[PDB]
């Protein structure tokens, strides 16, 4: 049950004056396509608190990527939700390496302890988030992403929906037959060239706990079932994210705002906002 808004004040919608021009703000199958300009937080952040909504924030830092932690965190509690109730899961083979990083209130993080594989660390993800029956005791929304990253402006309750997806900040203006989904009709993450919406970044994707365990569990399944058939995924658990999020369409999808690379990508006009985004790092020496 949800209780009623109170009075607030805000400028009108203008129904003959989009928000944006420039941009797609909804997808065919009428899920919003979160920019800036096409939400009044106020209302969001309202609707959310009423329910008191906790969100649950997955981040896998293994080997030498327990470096990244600290500037994740410190920014996450900058710009991530911030006013509503937050648990990290920090998934590691090092807690001892997990940074001492101070926490606002109602923001709690748990260090939960994983081995570590010699593609295997990013694929086996799915695996490891779905733990199950504890995410649905303790949070509303899973939201799961990349360590090398920081957060710079805000990452609030615009993108909580069940199932949500974040376009690819390389590939957003490109043409379907261009994304670099699995083109082998061996895997199971396969997408014929006609096929394909959008292309989404594995480093960012989350919903409802429940939609978030069928999607890591349809993944790891998936990457299960190819393994088994001698095939790995050209983008591995990307691929698989891909296929699911064309078979089951997001009720959001974010837009570049929250996974971008200012080095790689610089800061296009579409771009009014760079919320989350790329750390530098050396690919193979890291
Ligand atoms: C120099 C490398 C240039 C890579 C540009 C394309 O992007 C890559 O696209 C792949 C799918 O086709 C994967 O999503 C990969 O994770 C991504 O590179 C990642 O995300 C990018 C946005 C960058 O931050 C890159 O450094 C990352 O390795
Ligand atoms: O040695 C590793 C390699 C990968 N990862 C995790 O897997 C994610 C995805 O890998 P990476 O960021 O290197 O991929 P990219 O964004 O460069 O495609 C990282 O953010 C980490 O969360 C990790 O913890 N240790
Ligand atoms: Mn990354």
């Amino acid at each position: 049950f949800m209780v009623s808004l109170p009075r607030m004040v805000y400028p009108q919608p203008k129904v003959l004056t989009p928000c944006r021009k420039d941009v797609l703000v909804v997808t065919p199958w009428l899920a919003p396509i979160v920019w800036e300009g096409t939400f009044n937080i106020d209302i969001l952040n309202e609707q959310f608190r009423l329910q008191n909504t906790t969100i649950g924030l997955t981040v896998f830092a293994i080997k030498k990527y327990v470096a990244f932690l600290k500037l994740f965190l410190e920014t996450a509690e900058k710009h991530f939700m911030v006013g509503h109730r937050v648990h990290y899961y920090v998934f590691t083979d090092q807690p001892a390496a997990v940074p001492r990083v101070t926490l606002g209130t109602g923001r709690q993080l748990s260090v939960l302890e994983v081995g570590a594989y010699k593609q295997d660390v990013s694929m086996r993800r799915m695996e490891m988030i779905s733990c199950e029956r504890r995410f649905l005791s303790e949070v509303d929304y899973l939201v799961c992403v990349d360590v090398d990253m920081e957060f710079r402006d805000h990452v609030g309750v615009e993108i909580l929906t069940p199932l949500f997806g974040t376009l690819h900040p390389s590939f957003y203006g490109s043409s379907r037959e261009a994304f670099t989904y699995e083109r082998r009709p061996q895997s199971q993450a396969y997408i014929p060239k006609d096929e394909g919406d959008f292309y989404y970044m594995g480093a960012f994707f989350g919903g409802s706990v429940q939609e978030v365990q069928r999607l890591t569990r349809a993944c790891h399944q998936a990457m299960m079932v190819d393994q088994a058939n001698g095939i790995e995924a050209v983008w591995h658990d990307e691929s698989h994210l891909n296929k699911y999020l064309l078979r089951h369409k997001p009720t959001k999808v974010l837009s570049p705002e929250y996974l971008w690379d200012q080095q790689l990508l610089g800061w296009p006009a579409v771009l009014r906002k760079l919320r989350f985004t790329a750390v530098p790092k050396n690919h193979q020496a890291v």
